[PDB]
């Protein structure tokens, strides 16, 4: 609800985001061609998602800030910083698709896969990253929270990258002894939860003057837990989701991923059952993948998940009770609804 | 002289740079493996060069700052920021080697070429980039010039990237109608001169309290010119250098580069001579490359270069006369000597 209410004004803002990033000056003729490429990059990779992360910036700013202080310009800064989050995401995905050898993304040929692009997408990804800071300069350099947001984004980049390293180390080689629960939790926190859940809320907080380290730590405690659950639910749905509801068809098992499902399987399986999996984890051949699906069902994992989901909701609600103050608990509850839904 | 004097203390500092970046905390066990990878990355890619760029930070800080204010801690910040420059460079090179399909770098297998690495070097390059900001936080967060340096590095990244885009657009396809002088100048300024020449001096300036926009613009005017010359001399030596003196064996013509030599050739060549080049520009076959070398000699380019070199030195000395003030002209002269040498 509160997110379909913001979405038109947020997607309309993108046009302006591109105008000012691609604003080719009459004293810098000869980069035009390069700026033309930049626009193409932005248009292909920053659009076509659901925009949940960037929208969360905008929704949180509306719950955090006295409506008396939500002038046009403040709102516009909120949309801009929400766009910065989407650009951070776009930088990571263009680059991860290259690394994974992915084919599609958001049902569209991955950018690096287009003819004429290739490994040049490395630089394109780096430009997406840079755009973040250009935007924060342009829209926010005079604000008191400016440096807070630069450091936020930079930290968020570092965490995600470091998470990405751990993910890469963890799946070089089928060696399933690498796929510990500890290790799974740690990949999720670094690689996806900091930027997906902490970052957008933290950004809004800084924009609203809330810059305390305890405040931030309390929000972080709640949000990293949410982020763990979201990814767990994602791993689950990769296999048992309906592609109609999810809009993703899942290949986790072919891609020998450190998925929550694989992790639970290995905590639970007799030495015999280790072996069936050790066999079918990764082959393309569909009867390979189908025989892990059926093992997952035979280990009652869909129910393990359902117990984990209830457990998780109870914990989140306790975290919110304890650590939301002095933020409105709605900030968190609105997110919880978006992902326990 | 002034640079062999700083070099021992600057290369010794690297060890500490790695200690603090790889300082794995007793409350963050499970990223250790990832941090181990990070150390490997730093050790392989940030070492083995001549360190001119980072050293220039340190030399300039010593000429800019009253010796009364060159305490241990200030010096250490200077070495650190000089290392940040080397890390920016390392990020660009690991990533450019992947993009170009390069084989070696500093006579060492390119990092992405090592078995076990590959396209994972994309993320490794991104970690090199992040290290810059981790270091500036650690060593400089309390300094008044902190935000100045963050913005400096970020801008320097953006310029180099945007230059890299233009370079890529310019050589997709042998189309030599793309290789205008205007275009060559513009690739050099963005892609190499801002970060190679402006950045290190600008960093030292900010560290010394010199933060004025005119000051900075005056230093920029001098330094971008130096940077243009340096790259021109580099293009020249790629072909006519002695590999003994240079320590690089040059492949510019095989790699169909927008080299200064190619640009001059095309300004100068009859429609007939267009064709010989249009033929031999890019083949591996050595008699291809040799027949462009011989055309370059037949167009008197080695002398065109020598006239360009004298022209350039005269101009630099006028720029220094006009725009150095109130910096000590030695700051610039010390650099000029490093590259007109
Ligand atoms: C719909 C709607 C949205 C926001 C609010 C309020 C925000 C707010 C408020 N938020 C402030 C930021 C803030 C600080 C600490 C904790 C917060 F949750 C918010 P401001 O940036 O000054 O607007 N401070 C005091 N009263 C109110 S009432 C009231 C109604
Ligand atoms: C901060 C933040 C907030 C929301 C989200 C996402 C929500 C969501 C999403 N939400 C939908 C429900 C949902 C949630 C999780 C998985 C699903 F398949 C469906 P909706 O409740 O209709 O908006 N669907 C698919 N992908 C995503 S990513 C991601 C990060
Ligand atoms: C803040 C907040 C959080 C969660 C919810 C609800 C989720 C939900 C719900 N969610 C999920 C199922 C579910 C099962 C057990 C415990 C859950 F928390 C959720 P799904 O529909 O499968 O995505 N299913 C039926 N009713 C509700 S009400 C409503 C508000
Ligand atoms: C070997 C050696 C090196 C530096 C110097 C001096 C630097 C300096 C100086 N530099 C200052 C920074 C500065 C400001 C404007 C223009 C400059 F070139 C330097 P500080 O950061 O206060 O040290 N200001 C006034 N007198 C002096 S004498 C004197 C001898
Ligand atoms: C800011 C700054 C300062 C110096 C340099 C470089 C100097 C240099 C270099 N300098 C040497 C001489 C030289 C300069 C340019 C090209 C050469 F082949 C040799 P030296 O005078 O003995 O130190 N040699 C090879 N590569 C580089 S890069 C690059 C950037
Ligand atoms: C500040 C400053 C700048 C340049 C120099 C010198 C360069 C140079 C010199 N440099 C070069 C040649 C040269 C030729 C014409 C004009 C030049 F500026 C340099 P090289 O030896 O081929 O790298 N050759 C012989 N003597 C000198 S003195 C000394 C100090």
């Amino acid at each position: 609800d509160v997110y379909a209410q913001e979405k038109q004004d947020f997607v309309q803002h993108f046009s302006q985001i591109v105008r000012v990033l691609t604003e080719d000056e009459m004293g810098h003729p000869e980069i035009g061609d390069a700026i033309a490429r930049l626009k193409e990059v932005l248009e292909y990779n920053a659009i076509g998602g659901k925009y949940n992360r960037g929208l969360t910036v905008v929704v949180a700013f509306r719950e955090l800030v006295e409506p008396r202080k939500q002038d046009a310009d403040s709102l516009q800064r909120a949309w801009t910083v929400g766009w910065c989050v989407e650009l951070l995401q776009a930088f990571f995905l263009v680059a991860d698709d290259i690394m994974d050898s992915s084919l599609t993304r958001r049902g569209q040929i991955c950018w690096y896969q287009k003819p004429g692009v290739g490994l040049d997408a490395i630089n394109d990804a780096n430009l997406l990253e840079a755009c973040i800071y250009r935007l924060l300069k342009l829209y926010c350099r005079e604000q008191p929270y400016y440096l807070n947001l630069i450091e936020l984004f930079l930290q968020s980049s570092y965490q995600t990258e470091i998470g990405q390293t751990l993910d890469l180390l963890t799946a070089p080689n089928v060696d399933l002894v690498r796929f510990t629960e500890k290790r799974y939790k740690s990949i999720v926190k670094y690689k996806t939860a900091f930027y997906s859940f902490y970052l957008p809320i933290a950004a809004a907080m800084y924009m609203a003057g809330i810059d305390g380290e305890k405040e931030h730590a309390n929000a972080k405690k709640i949000l990293l837990e949410m982020g763990e659950f979201f990814q767990i639910q994602d791993d689950y749905l990769d296999l048992f989701g309906d592609p109609s509801v999810t809009g993703k068809i899942g290949t986790d098992i072919q891609d020998n991923k450190c998925s929550w499902l694989v992790v639970q399987c290995l905590q639970r399986a007799t030495p015999e059952q280790y072996q069936i999996l050790k066999e079918n984890y990764g082959q393309k051949e569909a009867e390979k993948v189908a025989r892990v699906k059926a093992l997952y069902e035979e280990l009652d994992l869909p129910a393990v998940f359902l117990q984990y989901e209830e457990d998780s909701y109870s914990h989140i609600m306790a975290l919110i009770e304890q650590y939301a103050a002095p933020l409105p608990p709605a900030v968190f509850l609105g997110l919880a609804r978006k992902i326990y839904k």
